[PDB]
């Protein structure tokens, strides 16, 4: 269940990453 | 239990990331 | 039950990520 | 031995990712 | 060890992602 | 055994990603 809390954490980070790259994409179209 | 749930969470984040990287790629061809 | 399902879902998200990376790699080539 | 070490290393990489996301979020604000 | 092959896979993908974002960064400075 | 090794691999990739996201953030302030 420690392995699990770390993978929960990674999944939260990757979600924020995906959000950021979406905002980056939006500003690069213009 | 915990782990399966973590892994579902991780999978979801990863499809979100993949989508945003297609959007990033599209904004750069754009 | 829950677990092996989690792993089939992770495995699909990983391929989606791998195809999006391939598209981002290509859009970064001129 | 090997395993718990693996997990302390993952846990540090997750914070580094979280601080880099915070810097990327801020550079994406004007 | 199936969980392990999936995490090996994710680590390979995230490595390529980090590569791409480096090339994206290089082209955005100019 | 396998899992600890996967997790070491994952951690390494994640520090590489964090670095590249600092470089991306820097190129956008740039």
């Amino acid at each position: 269940g420690e392995l699990a809390q770390s993978l929960k954490e990674l999944a939260k980070s990757l979600k924020e990453l995906a959000w950021s790259l979406k905002e980056l994409a939006q500003s690069l179209k213009g």
